[PDB]
């Protein structure tokens, strides 16, 4: 509340008070964090991601979102716990300050603001953008099915009243739009890392097509290693391959689009229960899931750093 050592970790917070914490945590350390704000939501809420950095130009960097479907609240929070992480981990940790030596850090904790705001005021379940307009009295799409990656093929709905709307059009949700810009300006990203949200799965691409990414032998190992690294704290156990081969044909995705780009590190990460709590994660897992997720990220962090 006051400091980043006293927000509570263990519980779920409001869009207030996640964006309050941001605000500490570029007080308590301004040479390392930043905060951009790289958009406005389509209900008008300020689009902000945190940059870790220990200085350079433009230094190769890492890309991580959260929150692209509401609902999924243990993101927000794993979001949050990484962020103070990061700024605990620095020159304590051989391997992460190794890291942020190098390379940067953009963090975006909550990728659908206006959707995590219906989330605490309406619904819980809500996982769409809230983008509004056509023939319909459906509102919403889908974040990660309006990504120019296979953009309307099968595996998204072109019903606005779907669960798995993909939009009219690629990019046409500013929430999408405005990661897209981001890195296609910045031009030196990475890695990029999305994250979800229940099943226990670390997938890296292709949903769109039933091709094979050149890079699959290596994907692969570094999924693998990952998913080993992981599990080592609780020994919590996850399930790794392509999108399409390991769920199903998903259409329009974060991770098929940042591959396309040249983003070879591309890799979607799936919390946390297999389904006896879903979405509705006891709180009590958040550190948990918080703390092994990070060993995962981190060794996908030290293979970039490397290659
Ligand atoms: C449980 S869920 N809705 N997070 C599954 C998440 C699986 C996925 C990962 C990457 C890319 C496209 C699809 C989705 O359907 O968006
Ligand atoms: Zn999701």
């Amino acid at each position: 509340a006051r400091s980043t050592n006293t927000f509570n970790y263990a519980t779920y917070h409001t869009l207030d008070e996640i964006y309050d914490f941001m605000d500490l945590l570029v007080a308590e350390h301004p040479q390392l964090v930043s905060k951009l704000q790289i958009g406005r939501s389509y209900e008008g809420r300020p689009i902000y991601v945190l940059k870790f950095s220990t200085g350079g130009s433009n230094r190769p960097a890492i890309w991580i979102d959260l929150g692209i479907h509401s609902r999924e609240w243990i993101t927000q929070a794993t979001g949050v716990w990484f962020a103070k992480k990061f700024t605990e981990n620095y020159g304590q940790n051989p391997s992460f300050t190794a890291i942020l030596d190098s390379m940067d850090i953009f963090l975006e904790i909550v990728t659908n603001p206006n959707g995590f705001a219906f989330t605490h005021s309406e619904n819980r379940l809500w996982r769409k953008t809230r983008s509004v307009t056509s023939s319909s009295l459906c509102v919403g799409v889908d974040a990660n099915r309006n990504w120019d990656a296979g953009f309307g093929k099968a595996g998204a709905s072109s019903s606005p009243c779907s669960e798995t709307y993909h939009g009219k059009y690629a990019n046409s949700e500013v929430e999408v739009k405005s990661i897209v810009d981001f890195v296609k300006n910045h031009g030196n990203f990475k890695a990029f890392l999305s994250i979800h949200s229940y099943s226990q799965l670390l997938l890296y691409p292709y949903g769109y097509t039933t091709q094979s990414i050149p890079d699959k032998t290596e994907l692969n190992q570094v999924a693998k290693s990952a998913v080993a690294a992981l599990k080592s704290l609780y020994g919590t156990s996850y399930k790794y391959g392509s999108i399409i081969t390991t769920i199903y044909q998903a259409s329009g995705g974060s991770i098929d689009w940042s591959y396309n780009q040249g983003i070879k590190y591309s890799f979607t990460f799936e919390l946390r229960d297999t389904g006896r709590y879903g979405f509705l994660l006891p709180a009590s897992q958040i550190i948990p899931t918080a703390q092994e997720t990070w060993l995962g990220v981190l060794t996908i962090m030290e293979h970039t750093v490397n290659n």
